[PDB]
């Protein structure tokens, strides 16, 4: 029961859930100019979201939700989460974004086309931003789950009873992953005003994330295949899941 | 001085800033079929945006920035800043959308191209959640102060010694009016567990508006005009004011 959870099982599992950090694929005995930077990106990208799946069925309660609303939250969200893990893992490499152990690039490797130029320096600025908030692992994931729960929540087309008992779940959930990053900073020893001050510059750096996914969609939908499964029937298939390999 | 406000100074003095409800242009006395209803709500917004310089430069700190730092911010947040108006005033209209008093459309209005029915749709339901949650005006005039603020606080391009006070200060600011949400609300009796649950539900839902104002944007810049003046430039000529007028 995920409403159950006290703040440092809220926590304790959010951690215990971290995707594993992937590598780029590419023959590191290459010439660099023959790399193509989307193709790169676009290959790691689509590996970490099987993770992604993996990382969010243990989130909890998320897989207390339906198959649909699930599928439709990380519809809404996939880009925002990828954004924020790679803003994470960029915070001690000012001026460089760390798509990867292997695949760190500065903005001036961004302009290769098109594009990212844009989106690399609003990621990069993020990064800085949560630099000087001196952001920590444990606030960080708890943005990352509020992130799956919140992007698609006001975009269920529904308002039957059922639709009305997923979004109220939900709010929950995030009401307690609230309590969790409240209990983080007093443990920390911040006042009172520090917190409410600090929750609130943490939540409004999603709206920034928002954006960047926003943006970012704008590109990859201007490059996009034709007869293809949709994403929302990708995700469909990674999350309908049978329990034979138990 | 902006930073000296008491909660109750920043409150009244939001309160006092508010612009007014404007009316469609249109012939009352002549047949629907015949108005353009992109031509009505862009005729509407435009309006708006003279207003809004004006409640912008009443908003406690903002005329303290630089005038290109003010125009960011508008150019950055002014879809944002129209539609959580139009969300606010559309709260006791379930199902429909008040653009003005004189021009009030269901869903079924936003069909007639593009376009709008999926951005109708989205403002419908943030309309929803505000009238969900018994959005308070106090509260109302915090939030639109605080997308003034943060949407364009992380695309400063600058990292000049200027730039740095600059985003300080607005984040002085933007703690101030976090200050204010939570007295409110314990004004209104609120818990604490209940004040950093519904500031932060609030603030979560500002991630929703920038993502609408992103839709939005696509479908304006899809219609732009060409031999124009760029909106950076419009903004800069309302802002940049003389004090002949004294
Ligand atoms: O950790 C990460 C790995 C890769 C990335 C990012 C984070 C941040 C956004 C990047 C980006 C750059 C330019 C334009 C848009 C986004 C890129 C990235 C590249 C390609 C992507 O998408 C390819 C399409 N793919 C098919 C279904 C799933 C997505 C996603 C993200
Ligand atoms: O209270 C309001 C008045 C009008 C509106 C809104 C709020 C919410 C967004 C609407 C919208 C509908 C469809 C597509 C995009 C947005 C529309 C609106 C229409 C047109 C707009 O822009 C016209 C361009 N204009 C030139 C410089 C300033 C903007 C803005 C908003």
């Amino acid at each position: 029961l995920a409403l159950s959870l006290t703040a440092d099982q809220m926590v304790s599992a959010l951690l215990d859930a971290e995707p594993p950090i992937l590598y780029s694929e590419y023959d590191p005995t290459r010439p660099f100019s023959e790399a193509s930077m989307m193709g790169l990106l676009t290959n790691l990208a689509d590996r970490e979201l099987v993770h992604m799946i993996n990382w969010a069925k243990r989130v909890p309660g998320f897989v207390d939700l339906t198959l649909h609303d699930q599928v439709h939250l990380l519809e809404c969200a996939w880009l925002e989460i990828l954004m924020i893990g790679l803003v994470w893992r960029s915070m001690e490499h000012p001026g460089k974004l760390l798509f990867a152990p292997n695949l760190l690039l500065d903005r001036n490797q961004g302009k290769c086309v098109e594009g990212m130029v844009e989106i690399f320096d609003m990621l990069l600025a993020t990064s800085s931003r949560f630099r000087m908030m001196n952001l920590q692992g444990e606030e960080f994931v708890c943005l990352k789950s509020i992130i799956l729960l919140n992007s698609g929540v006001y975009t269920f087309l529904s308002s039957t009873l059922k639709s009305l008992e997923e979004k109220d779940h939900i709010h929950r959930v995030l009401d307690k992953i609230t309590d969790t990053l409240i209990h983080l900073m007093a443990k920390a020893g911040l006042t009172l005003q520090q917190q409410h001050q600090r929750l609130a510059q943490l939540l409004l750096i999603l709206s920034h994330i928002r954006h960047m996914s926003n943006k970012g969609m704008e590109h990859l939908y201007s490059m996009k295949c034709k007869n293809v499964v949709p994403l929302y029937d990708l995700l469909l298939e990674m999350l309908d899941a049978h329990r034979l390999h138990a």
